[PDB]
């Protein structure tokens, strides 16, 4: 119920910007938005690794990654009319530097596609139901 709310809030924040209104980019630049993004990345990095273990709960993970998608869409929309030595890029870099160790867990998690490549060399007939132990072998 909170994921839906934050998703809609991010979509509104895109629609103020997606047609590149420079006032509605500069105003978000000089605001608390980056201090929200750091906490959001911090929850994402731990929660997607923690929740991924259990097969009981995957819909919540889909909701969370949809929220993360809309967040990065907003961040891209901030950079439409992006001059080279710009301010918005500098603030985004300061944000990412401030939350580097959170980001690195996400990028390490996205190294995954790279999960069925290690599947066919022990398959009996290329089916999809191979052993729990042959997987560790692979």
């Amino acid at each position: 119920k909170a994921i839906q709310v934050a998703k809609q809030v991010f979509n509104t924040l895109t629609e103020y910007i997606q047609g590149p209104c420079t006032g509605n980019q500069q105003s978000l630049a000089h605001s608390r938005l980056w201090d929200a993004v750091v906490g959001f990345l911090h929850v994402f990095a731990h929660m997607q690794m923690k929740l991924s273990q259990d097969s009981s709960q995957i819909e919540l993970l889909k909701e969370l990654m949809d929220l993360q998608k809309d967040m990065v869409v907003m961040l891209l929309s901030m950079l439409e009319g992006n001059v080279v030595n710009g301010t918005i890029g500098k603030q985004m870099v300061d944000m990412l530097v401030e939350s580097s160790n959170n980001v690195e867990m996400i990028l390490k998690f996205f190294d995954m596609l790279t999960s069925s490549d290690t599947f066919k060399e022990y398959d009996p007939d290329g089916k999809g139901v191979i052993s729990k132990r042959d997987f560790h072998k692979a």
